[PDB]
Formats: C-alpha cells, structure tokens, sequence
C-alpha cells in the first residue's frame, strides 16, 4: 500500500512525524480541539460536525476499518504524513516560501513544515528577513533573528527547538528533549514496573515541585495529565503531560501550576476536573465510586464550593457505592440550589440520594431560621 511505513524505512529514525509528536503531541483517541471539534492524531481535523458518529465515520474513512475513534501510533502517523504532503503542496505553490524550501536541506525542511504546521503559510511567509538568511545560510543569524519573535514568545521551548533545528541542521534539539523527559521520568518511576511511577515516585514528584502532597494542586496536576487512576502516573500519561504543557523540567512545571489552577476559575473547566474526579478515583475494577472514597475526594473538590458540605458529610455518614451520574448531578444541585433549599424541584429526576438529602436537611434549616444572628 501506498501508505506503508515500510517505504520510509530508508529514511532516518527521526522525522518530521517524531518531531510533532514532541512539538504538538499525540492522541490515538478521538478528542475535541480547542474549537470543539473532533480530532486525532497530530491535530487531524476529522469534521465540523458535533455528532461524534460523524467523526467516526470519516476516521474510518481515512484508516481504512472500523476503529470506534481508537487508532495506533503508526496509523496515525498515515494521517500525519498525508497532511505533511499536502502542506508541502502548498508551500510549493508559494511564491513567499518555495525558495526558501527548495535550498534547505532535509532536516531543516522538516523545521519549516513544524512552523507552518503551528502557523499557516501566510504566518510563515511574513518572516521574510528570516527566510532570506535561511536560503543564504545565514545560520546563526537566522537564528537570532527568529528569537526576537512573536513566535518565540508563544510557544518558547518548542521555538527554541525548531531554531536549534533551523542553526544546526541536526536533530540535537529533539534527541536532547527525549533523553531530559526519559532521565526526568527515571527519577520517578517504580523500580518495579518501568511503566509506571508508583505511590514513591508521586511523592517524590510532589516534593520536587514543593507541593504539600494533600494540596488539590495534586489533583489538578493528574487532572491536565489527564491520569486514569489514584496512585499510578503512567509512562505515556506523564510523557503526554510534559509535552502538552511545554515542560522539560521541573521548573517549567512549577511555573505552569498557577496556570492549571486559574483555569479553575471558569465554571466549564471546573466542571471537567470534578467529573474527571470520579474515574480517577474509582477503582478500575468496579463501576460505581466506594462512598468512603467518594467522601475523601468531595471534601478535597467541594470545600468552599458547595455550600451544604458539612451537612453533605452528616448526612453520608449515616447512611450504609457512588454511581458516575449521581456524583456529575451533585454538582448541579450545588449550583442552583437556594441558600435554605427553597427552591429544589422534587420532580426534576435527581438521583434518589439528594431527594433524601434535601429532606434530611429539614431540621438543621429550621433550627437557623429560628436562631438568633
Ligand atoms: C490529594 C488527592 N490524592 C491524589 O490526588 C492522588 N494523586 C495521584 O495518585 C496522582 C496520580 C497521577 C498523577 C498525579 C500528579 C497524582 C494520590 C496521591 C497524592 C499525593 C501523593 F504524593 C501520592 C498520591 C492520593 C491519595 C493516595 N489520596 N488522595 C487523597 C484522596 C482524597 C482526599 C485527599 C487525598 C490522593
């Protein structure tokens, strides 16, 4: 087949696809970008349309089976390469960059496509001083001048990289990525599962970052690591977290919490992290949440939030598993419920248990209605 990545077997290791993926990153499931659109890949636009079956089907399309949103490395790395040609189509046909194109040699190529891919061809073709130092040569002065960027100050380290790409005409900046993020991942992972960092290694990772291991911080960081499960930190999962946070340090990370936690701030993003809490802190061999558990991580989540907690925890602790659907509807409830619970709809089809919670708070409400400020 045409597509085979045995045809690219005379070609180096790394590639213009490897060099994305530490760039961009990669997703081998179907997700929505940043304009609510579904996507694969290395940011493979699969359709405009909201009905995922839609997606699905052009996924299929493109993959050649039935893949229910879930593809391979190396299928995705098919896509890539088809979007790659089709990029290079196009700064052919431009007058602005196929000069520039045409002198470079192969590896530095590979850097004008990463910058058209996060830019767009009239993106790249506005940098008009810095193309003509490439296609001179002009390494180091190309190099300079591509730092004092706008560019630069939006995406720093994979700019810095991409320029590195552009000075040396190497793939150093890409092998010295990989190796700090694999001796960064060494220092944590559990000595007896390399692929994954245990319970020690998250600790380790805390104290490093100088996070008090019982702060929500923690949580938010599983949270934008998108961790499937309390307790473990994949290899991919912190790999993937690295890389879509821009970190190859732990300083970088430690600069990047405050960004985490005002994201926060918009109730949409809260949220996302509160249902993310659930899957994370269920067990992955049961379906619903153990109600000891579902207690521990409500208290960390709704503290400050949900004005009823404490009589939440009253009422919990009297009682004798958490479906998913019970825990997103808690939320809900906390957002519009009134100051003394006047105004819940008992025909609105929340789950049993806050039925049986607004009840429950009847006496305590009473008792502050008739208690002197
Ligand atoms: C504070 C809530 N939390 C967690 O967020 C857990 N995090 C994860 O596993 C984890 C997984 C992947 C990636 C990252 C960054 C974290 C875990 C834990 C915390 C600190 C620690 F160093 C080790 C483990 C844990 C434990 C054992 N308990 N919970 C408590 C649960 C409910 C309330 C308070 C804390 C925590």
């Amino acid at each position: 087949h045409s597509q085979d990545l045995e045809n690219l077997y005379f070609q180096g290791s790394m590639n213009i696809f490897e060099m994305l993926r530490i760039d961009e990153g990669l997703r081998l499931k179907i997700y929505k970008d940043t304009e609510g659109y579904y996507t694969i890949g290395i940011g493979h636009l699969l359709t405009k349309s909201p009905s995922l079956n839609a997606a699905k089907s052009e996924l299929d399309k493109a993959i050649g089976r039935n893949t229910n949103g879930v593809i391979t490395k190396d299928e995705a790395e098919k896509l890539f390469n088809q979007d790659v040609d089709a990029a290079v189509r196009g700064i052919l046909r431009n007058a602005k960059l196929k000069p520039v194109y045409d002198s470079l040699d192969a590896v530095r190529r590979a850097a004008l496509i990463n910058m058209v891919f996060q830019m767009g061809e009239t993106g790249v073709a506005g940098f008009t001083n810095s193309l003509r130092m490439l296609q001179q040569k002009r390494w180091d002065e190309a190099a300079v001048n591509l730092a004092k960027s706008r560019w630069y100050n939006q995406t720093p380290n994979r700019t810095k990289r991409v320029i590195t790409t552009f000075r040396t005409g190497t793939w150093d900046a890409y092998k010295n990525l990989r190796k700090k993020l694999e001796q960064l991942y060494n220092r944590y992972k559990d000595p007896q599962d390399e692929n994954k960092i245990g319970i020690d290694g998250i600790q380790q990772f805390c104290d490093d970052l100088a996070l008090d291991p019982a702060s929500i911080s923690v949580l938010i960081i599983a949270w934008k690591f998108r961790a499937a499960t309390q307790c473990e930190f994949s290899k991919q999962e912190f790999m993937d977290g690295m890389t879509e946070l821009g970190c190859d340090s732990i300083e970088k990370l430690k600069a990047q919490i405050p960004k985490m936690e005002q994201e926060l701030k918009e109730p949409g993003r809260f949220k996302d992290f509160y249902q993310f809490t659930f899957n994370f802190a269920k067990n992955p061999g049961q379906k619903g949440l153990d109600l000891e558990m579902a207690i521990a991580y409500w208290n960390l989540v709704l503290n400050g939030r949900f004005k009823f907690l404490d009589l939440w925890n009253k009422f919990l602790l009297e009682h004798h598993s958490i479906p998913k659907d019970t825990w997103n509807l808690l939320l809900d409830f906390s957002t519009m419920i009134a100051d003394d619970m006047s105004n819940y709809d008992e025909e609105g089809a929340w789950p049993v248990l806050i039925d049986d919670f607004v009840e429950f708070a009847r006496p305590q409400i009473a008792g502050t209605k008739s208690t002197t400020v």
